[PDB]
């Protein structure tokens, strides 16, 4: 649950610079 938690903000982060790279 925690560990599910930090590894989401990860993979959010990630989709967020996608789309302001392009």
């Amino acid at each position: 649950f925690i560990h599910h938690i930090f590894r989401g903000i990860v993979h959010a982060g990630r989709s967020i610079g996608r789309f302001l790279t392009g």
